[PDB]
Formats: structure tokens, C-alpha cells, sequence
């Protein structure tokens, strides 16, 4: 039923508002999901002028319910069945010898739009660091997103590494942990462990005056797999 929802090509519409070491600012987004295909297309403008942190700071807190789960695996989606109601998504962002981002969203439809809307803290960072210093290349790396059951909360919870590569030819760190809980009372997927493979793009839109970014990413769920009498039934 919540997978229903995912069948096709779904609008999308992103709201964030972030307060880094006293500076505020908001971001909106727009575009679409497919997420048969694990396909998001998504540009997100600052409202507020110009961002005070790098764009890539910030992908991963601006939708999994997009991710694309295998036929096989399609009982450890959490995201697709606690929809159309919704889940909240929390994180705590730690840059390596740097500041934290602490973030939280609700991920739900709003008619036939999905729609995540996000609040970001961030402190203690370092004015002259990767982050304030603006010394992130504009690119992204491809990660795994680790996936645990959290029973007791009635949904997930997920760490991985996000590497930022750095003007000087260096990484900087942002280890992420994350959870997410159904908004509504309805019954959820609890998976087993797992994660989603994820490839994600920068770019620019030649015609945008406004600070901006423009993603493309593509995120497949992987980590289980057949049993050994799945795979003969399939190779006949």
C-alpha cells in the first residue's frame, strides 16, 4: 500500500531551515523521485542568499523512500510502508575535527507530493575550518548507508562515513548516525540489516542566478540476498 505509492514518478518538495554557529538561513527544493528506478532529480535554491556552509555538507540531509529495493528484499522497506503518514528522520552529523549538524525531518505526502521538511542546528565549528572556510570541492563520493531495526522505537537506525573531498586534495569526515520512526500508528516493515548503495552528482544550472545545487542520485538497497534454492529456481 505504501509501496503503491511508489510506482511511478512522484513530486517531491524539500524545506530547510539551518542556524550554523549563529547563522541562519533557508533552503527550498523541488523535483521528482522514480524510485523503480532508485532516481532522484532534485534542485534546491538558498532563500536567504548565499549559504554559509558547502552545498555538500547538506545532500544527505535533503528522501530513502526513494530508494530502489530489490523484488527480494522488498519486506525490509521501512521507508515506502510508513507512507502516505510518513516518518521522522533525526541525525546527528559529526565532521572530523570539526563541528556537528543536528538535524530533524518529517518525510510524508502532502496530497501527491512527498515532501521533507527539515531543521538544522549546527555548532562548534571552526571558523577557519573545511566547513565555515567553504574548502569542500563541489562533488560527491558514493556510499553505503548501513541499516539496522530499531523494535523498540518501531523503526530504523542507520550509520555510515560521508568522505568530502578537499580543495587541498585531502577528505574530510562526517560520520553520520541516523533514526527513523513512523508518524503514523499503522504496522511498518522492521528490516533486517542492510543497506542502501548510493551515487550521487553535483551540478549547476546555467540559467539560475540564485546560490544553488542540483542533484542527481541513484540509490539501490542491497546486502541480503537469495537463498541457495532461490537462486537454482531463478537460473531455470
Amino acid at each position: 500500500k505504501g509501496e503503491e505509492l511508489f510506482t511511478g514518478v512522484v513530486p517531491i518538495l524539500v524545506x530547510l531551515d539551518g542556524d550554523v554557529n549563529g547563522h541562519k538561513f533557508s533552503v527550498s527544493g523541488e523535483g521528482e523521485g522514480d524510485a523503480t528506478y532508485g532516481k532522484l532529480t532534485l534542485k534546491f535554491i538558498c532563500t536567504t542568499g548565499k549559504l554559509p556552509v558547502p552545498w555538500p555538507t547538506l545532500v544527505t540531509t535533503f528522501v530513502q523512500c526513494f530508494s530502489r529495493y530489490p523484488d527480494h528484499m522488498k519486506r525490509h522497506d521501512f521507508f515506502k510502508s510508513a507512507m502516505p503518514e510518513g516518518y521522522v528522520q533525526e541525525r546527528t552529523i559529526s565532521f572530523k575535527d570539526d563541528g556537528n549538524y543536528k538535524t530533524r525531518a518529517e518525510v510524508k505526502f502532502e496530497g501527491d507530493t512527498l515532501v521533507n521538511r527539515i531543521e538544522l542546528k549546527g555548532i562548534d565549528f571552526k571558523e577557519d575550518g573545511n566547513i565555515l572556510g567553504h574548502k569542500l570541492e563541489y562533488n560527491y563520493n558514493s556510499h553505503n548507508v548501513y541499516i539496522t531495526a530499531d523494535k523498540q522505537k518501531n523503526g530504523i537506525k542507520a550509520n555510515f562515513k560521508i568522505r568530502h573531498n578537499v580543495e587541498d586534495g585531502s577528505v574530510q569526515l562526517a560520520d553520520h548516525y541516523q533514526q527513523n520512526t513512523p508518524i503514523g500508528d499503522g504496522p511498518v516493515l522492521l528490516p533486517d540489516n542492510h543497506y542502501l548503495s548510493t551515487q550521487s552528482a553535483l551540478s549547476k544550472d546555467p540559467n539560475e542566478k540564485r546560490d544553488h545545487m542540483v542533484l542527481l542520485e541513484f540509490v539501490t538497497a542491497a546486502g541480503i540476498t537469495h537463498g541457495m534454492d532461490e537462486l537454482y529456481k531463478l537460473e531455470h
